[PDB]
């Protein structure tokens, strides 16, 4: 038998970095060498893509390093750069292959079923859909079709305030309904509709 993996659904985002572990084991509790690949190139290619995608795999080649119990573990990690294309389209199938002592290889099968062990989906995301902005704040204005400069720019701080975990250099902009978008690095945003950050008191 040979090494026996356990990934995950790998998602990541333009401008983000990223870091997966893979989880790794063998009947003979021990293995000496882990690839990521690309599917195409036979039995020696190491040929994996995008290039950002770096792996490593710590206290290769000792004994019990592979069980059950304590499995071998891989890091997956990098940074997506913000000229990635994204689309439904925009992943990567790859394959992880495990080497034991005596020189049997995690097969590689061309199955979606097979999707989160040995084979694994990279899919990669715009910015915004990293993040799912908090709609909890709210601004009272005078009249919430035409705010005025002081408004809008209270209702931004109003956003930010309720986001932490946004880029800080994303950009939260306000319209003069109170209309608030956030564009993010990678130039993807999300939009909140006014009337969930504002309200005005016109209404008797
Ligand atoms: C032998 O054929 C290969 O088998 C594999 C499984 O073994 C895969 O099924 C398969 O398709 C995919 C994939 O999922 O990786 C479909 C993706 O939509 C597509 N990604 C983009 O276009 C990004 O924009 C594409 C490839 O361009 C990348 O992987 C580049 O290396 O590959 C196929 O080519
Ligand atoms: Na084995
Ligand atoms: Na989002």
């Amino acid at each position: 038998e040979a090494p026996q993996v356990k990934s995950g659904d790998y998602v990541v985002y333009r401008g983000e970095s990223f870091e997966y572990y893979a989880e790794i084991t063998d009947n003979s509790g021990q293995v000496n060498r882990v690839v990521i690949r690309n599917v195409e190139g036979g039995a020696n290619s190491t040929y994996l893509s995008p290039n950002w995608v770096k792996y490593s795999t710590e206290n290769l080649g000792r004994p019990g390093n592979a069980t059950v119990q304590n499995p071998l573990r891989t890091r997956i990690f990098g940074e997506v750069p913000l000229n990635e294309i994204v689309n439904e389209k925009s992943y990567y199938t790859r394959y992880i292959v495990a080497w034991d002592p005596s020189g049997n290889a995690t097969q590689m099968v061309d199955n979606a079923n097979r999707n989160g062990l040995e084979r694994f989906v990279l899919t990669v995301k715009s910015q915004n859909e990293k993040y799912d902005p908090a709609e909890s704040s709210v601004t009272y204005v005078n009249n919430l079709s035409n705010l005025s400069t002081s408004e809008r720019e209270a209702v931004a701080a109003a956003v930010r305030a309720a986001n932490p975990n946004i880029p800080p250099t994303a950009k939260i902009t306000v319209s003069q309904n109170g209309t608030v978008t956030i564009t993010y690095p990678d130039k993807s945003t999300d939009t909140i509709p006014a009337n969930r950050v504002v309200k005005d008191l016109q209404i008797s």
